[PDB]
């Protein structure tokens, strides 16, 4: 059985605090989906079962994937399930749903991500039994439980810092890289090359309501400002703001069918999914899996960077994309050509699904077919998506 | 391609700071994947992907299920996947399993559930932009995020109290279940039915390193008090501790295969999943869900009530249980026989994988072969799961 | 011994979350003690004793007194203790510097008070324990210990529209009161009417000169009318005419008289009497009526000999309650303005008052003025004092 | 104007967490205050001012004494003020009442103090703004305003191990100290000798009523274990907890006149205050501040040593009463008679009200007409009181 991308919508990628602060993830992760429902053909009625990634659940109250598909107008005949691939979430919810519609389980299923890090809780660990005497942590659950090793408490950003020097990153390529990146992720948001993968934001507030179109962090940027950013993750580090991706806030969503539930339905579907592959190796590696995620999937898929026409290749942190790139030999000119997250942002839980849509809607814009998505995992994974336009 | 569960493995439950505090989630899920990988004499190595349920993920740090893996001793080459299906997390776990060993991503996977209610934290909302002025509100992360209705913010055991008085359980009919499953739940203990699915797990107290073996609330559990107990949902209602199911800490692993895998490495499983079915409705009516979680899997398998030997139907509250037994006209002889989650215990992360091991612990001991294995989940939903001894 | 105010001085009077957010109470104090002795014309090692009031010491760290004179620059040889009887505070500060200086106990003392309202925390009361099971309050301090009565949680603006009720005290003659008021504090500032008594703060964010209270230069006149309540859905109480909350310090140097002369220093005002009232906790904003009704029992005076009183507006109604019960003038209470318009750092006010009105008895020419200001708990105290 | 004191009572002290941890410090203040006003022979009327010390009064209310001072049955005429000069504020109180009752002020007044280390709360001082991101402190308000140094943060006990070491005290030398401590302690709990000073505390649990009027820590203290205790304080360091002060629990409560007003109601006095000082030093010197403030006093007095029958040093730590002891040359059998702070406890706001009663009691029971009260102040301070029977 063939699986194939029939629809797909993403929201705006709001900064910390910034846009879409006064929306809770799961409100996020309903415009995301009931979008990604309009834009297929079919009717909500007709979804059976909704996956999305999910990384900072922590006061999103219960089934946070449930409360998504309801608000996103769908029936409560409808099956849902939050998981946890950390920043692979939203492109493991792509996996699953692939698999589950290879072995027959279902035939129309919903597969995104949605992250609202702005209201990611604090957490009190000792609280419960008693904290009897002396001061104590009161613990950031965007850092505690998303951001930082589990063995070492090390940011994904001091670990990206030693593997960059280690395979000898410089402050001025890793400055190449992001400067372009913001010109790309403003390039886009000028030739309205983004509007078309994304769905605008009905926001209320004390300031009346306001709709939210675009992707938030390049425009409150200062390209001239990056070379004298003062480092982010060691006192005389290479990797500041610019070059590492945004906390930021947003959801996504695809509709996935069979080849034939969507010959059935006379619908066109976008993409067909071609293989998936997942990379795994030691946490502080983390930053590296990509190369390994796509060396399997060109592996299973029997395909080569040179058949590529174009790669969404998450820049979790400028080097990653760079090593990545390095390493396969990737012409930059075919590798997040409207931009990656370190213009744009990173809501950790979505991020897997919307460059998966990036990507399609490149293949379109570029009219090129063959594509890869690939992004890294805080616990040292990659996962490595292949698809095709149809 | 038939799959096979090969073996399995999982903690005592311990009650709500109690046996298992000391001892993290991840650290439980460790005990089990160990027992289980072993026990199906295979090697670490060997184990390409794992899945493991878990509600409660704040404060356990980056990737649950990635902590549980590694620390168990699979190598950092196996990818590791945390969902949240609420309750049922554990039977999705092994659903997934079975979809993706189906679908041919692996030929090797554990798949399971992992949860320390006891070591769940607490949650300030809105410490992290400011409280301006007034009281503010501290959230209890166990009954945010897993044990109240999203919508309502209502316990599931006061929507379980609802439908009893409208299903019209008398405060009588339920402790009679109750008196029943504890019986049941010291008997096995008693004579050692549950040896062959416990490991035991190793703790601290003052006193040095003690082993514990057997399930906490068994033990703690005195059965002359169940009719003089206090209602737990409504002033004057039905539910008391006795037939609603206590808080708990456990973990649960599976090891799953094709039958071809298990056949080529010269093994002999255990079980066979014959099909799983999901069902879904109304949040407000969940502990209705199994009945029709079991018609679709009847109806998707070919089996009748009359071809299964033996059920496991998870018993959140006596009359989950009561009234699927009641609809599907079931024998009380032949359901939950060693006793369940009202006597024993229901850690929600795992009580998933658990059941479907202890129904293939009594079909072997108790000389049965067909074996159905279903559980109600909040949000209105529930999984079924069907599966024969080889 | 009769005892003299050699000199004083207090800060500007931010808002909630405003100007002097940046500066802690104890550094408040500091500023507002320094300041004090400099002008009092002796050296910081002069001074025996220090009183501060402090309504909020949560997160101040170890006593807060304690730590504001030794920033200020007194030696560490200087007694400090910290005191709270709310919002009187400050004004109990120099009613106990009173009684030391009496009974022989010193002869130069420090009093008065500072609060940052801004950096009150929040507290939690079971975690120590453990919550163990179900959610739980995060309680602010500022309601806790200061604003919220002890029996009923009820907040004081609460207790006070149903005094204004009872007492029958409309919208209209209050947003009235409140007008004139948010002018007379206006005007003050133009005109500098307040320079001698306050002294500036240094802010470093770069830094500013913080010299004028915040309040009245961001409070619209027009909009008064169109405020709305703030205790009651049905309410008469409003921004404008309940007291707002400020950071803010106030100290003063007093000396019994002989050691005033025996320094050649000529002071400001003697301390002819003081007086407490206390009461039933709902009637706290009509205990100042009693708390000048025993000063004059004491005194021998009449509202006859008081040229200018100061009154504290913690509600317009307090004052307009005062005004109808004791005959006075509006035009000889509050004439700079009062906390409604300027400010009310709750543990400062209370020795604010005794400084802004021998400010005002002076530039206005006067002899006789009177202090009082409304205690939570149902009660209030008095000063009067007399300019040299 | 001659200033007495009538009476007083004290609550017996509790442990942390112990056997009064279920009454407020205002309810214990309450107990005091009651009492002290039946024993003085007048009516709660005649009461016309209250100055209560209490150093850790976050969350216990608005007006701590009032609350305490209306709950004891003092009418709301009878107007109240809560003072803080740390461990010495229930001495300083007794100090204010005195100069005030000196000056005219008033007639009769009630001075003391109330603590509830117990029932302290802990603190978050970046809510209010925001935490925006990174972890966080939750600052235990016994130790950030009562127990640790403003500049430094370090305990008070950190700076008396620091003195303990440069005024060469050894180990054994306290733990001798703190052995004659406990045995007088034990002996004064048996033989009843603290009872004429002592008012019963009446609490609820869960059984029903309690009647606690012992002491805590004398009853749960064990002689033998004195000098196998490990270092409180520094690593290798000499103060154990049995030559540091217990944190504790209770209350205590003076009724003070001036000599001519406790005449003209006809009442026999207990004592004549004869005088009081104060000292003030560096803060890192506290613990020798007591020795200034018995120098200031014998310098106001006239007294010296050989007039003074028996002391009442509080023993913040050991080396205090020690180190005070050597200095002006006392004899441990003229100094504490009946144990102090090590042995029964340190209600931090209580203790200099406290030991001003122990002292009178003290005076009645062993045959002596003059006394001497100090202890040491956090801030480098220390008060002290003089006073002679009647
Ligand atoms: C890097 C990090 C520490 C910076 O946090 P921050 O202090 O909030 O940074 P901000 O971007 O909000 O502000 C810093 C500056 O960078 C600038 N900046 C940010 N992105 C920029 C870009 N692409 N180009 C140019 N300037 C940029 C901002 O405009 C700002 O300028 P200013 O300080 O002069 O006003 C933070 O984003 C982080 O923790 N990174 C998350 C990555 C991570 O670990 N997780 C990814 C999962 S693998
Ligand atoms: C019902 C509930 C509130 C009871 O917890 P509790 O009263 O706080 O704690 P306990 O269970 O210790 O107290 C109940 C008492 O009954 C006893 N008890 C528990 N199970 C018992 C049994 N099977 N037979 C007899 N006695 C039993 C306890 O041991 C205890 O005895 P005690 O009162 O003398 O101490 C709690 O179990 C609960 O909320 N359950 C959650 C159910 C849930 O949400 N699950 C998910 C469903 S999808
Ligand atoms: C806090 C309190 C002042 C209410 O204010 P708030 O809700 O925080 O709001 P603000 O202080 O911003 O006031 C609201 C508006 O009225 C304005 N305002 C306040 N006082 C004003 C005055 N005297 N004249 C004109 N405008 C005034 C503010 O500037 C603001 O204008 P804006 O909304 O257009 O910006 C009031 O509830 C209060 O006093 N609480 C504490 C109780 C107390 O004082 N107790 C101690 C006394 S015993
Ligand atoms: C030092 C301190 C923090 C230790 O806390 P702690 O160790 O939790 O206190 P504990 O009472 O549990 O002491 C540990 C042991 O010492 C024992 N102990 C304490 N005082 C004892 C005594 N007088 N005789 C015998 N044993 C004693 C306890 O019984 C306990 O034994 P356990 O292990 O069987 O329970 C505490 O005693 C203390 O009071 N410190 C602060 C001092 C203070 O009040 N500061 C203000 C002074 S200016």
């Amino acid at each position: 059985s063939d699986i194939v991308i029939v629809a797909g919508a993403r929201t705006p990628m709001g900064g910390f605090q910034g846009s879409l602060a006064g929306v809770s993830a799961v409100d996020l992760g309903a415009v995301a989906i009931r979008e990604a429902v309009q834009r297929a053909g079919i009717a909500a009625e007709d979804v059976q079962e909704v996956i999305m990634g999910c990384v900072l659940p922590a006061g999103l109250k219960q089934g946070p994937a449930r409360q998504a598909a309801l608000a996103a107008g769908l029936p409560a005949a409808t099956g849902c399930t939050t998981i946890n691939k950390l920043c692979g979430s939203g492109m493991k919810a792509v996996m699953l749903a692939h698999d589950l519609l290879k072995a027959g389980t279902n035939q129309v299923m919903v597969a995104g991500g949605m992250e609202s890090m702005s209201n990611a809780p604090y957490v009190l660990e000792k609280a419960r039994s008693g904290l009897r005497m002396g001061h104590g942590e009161i613990k950031d659950h965007m850092f505690l439980d998303g951001l930082e090793d589990a063995r070492t408490g090390r940011l994904m950003g001091s670990f990206a810092q030693e593997t960059a020097d280690k395979y000898g990153v410089t402050r001025e390529e890793m400055d190449a890289y992001a400067i372009e990146s913001l010109k790309r992720a403003q390039a886009a948001i000028a030739d309205g090359s983004l509007a078309a993968e994304i769905v605008p934001v009905t926001v209320t507030s004390r300031k009346g309501e306001s709709v939210v179109k675009d992707d938030e962090q390049p425009l409150t940027a200062n390209l001239e400002k990056i070379p004298s950013l003062r480092p982010a993750f060691r006192k005389d580090g290479t990797i500041t703001a610019a070059n590492a991706s945004s906390i930021s806030d947003g959801a996504s969503a695809l509709v996935l069918m069979t080849a034939e539930e969507a010959q059935r339905r006379g619908l066109k579907p976008l993409a067909r999914i071609v293989g998936h592959a997942t990379q795994s190796q030691d946490p502080s590696e983390f930053t590296l899996a990509p190369i390994g995620a796509m060396t399997n999937l060109f592996a299973r898929t029997g395909w080569s960077k040179d058949d590529v026409d174009l790669f969404e290749i998450n820049e979790a942190f400028a080097m990653v994309t760079m090593l990545a790139m390095r390493e396969h030999g990737l012409d930059h000119a075919k590798v997040n050509v409207y931009g990656g997250a370190c213009a744009q942002g990173h809501p950790v839980g979505s991020t897997g699904s919307r460059i998966i849509l990036t990507l399609i809607n490149a293949l379109r814009q570029k009219g090129g077919k063959r594509g890869v998505a690939s992004l890294c995992i805080g616990g040292g994974e990659a996962t490595a998506v292949a698809l095709e336009l149809l």
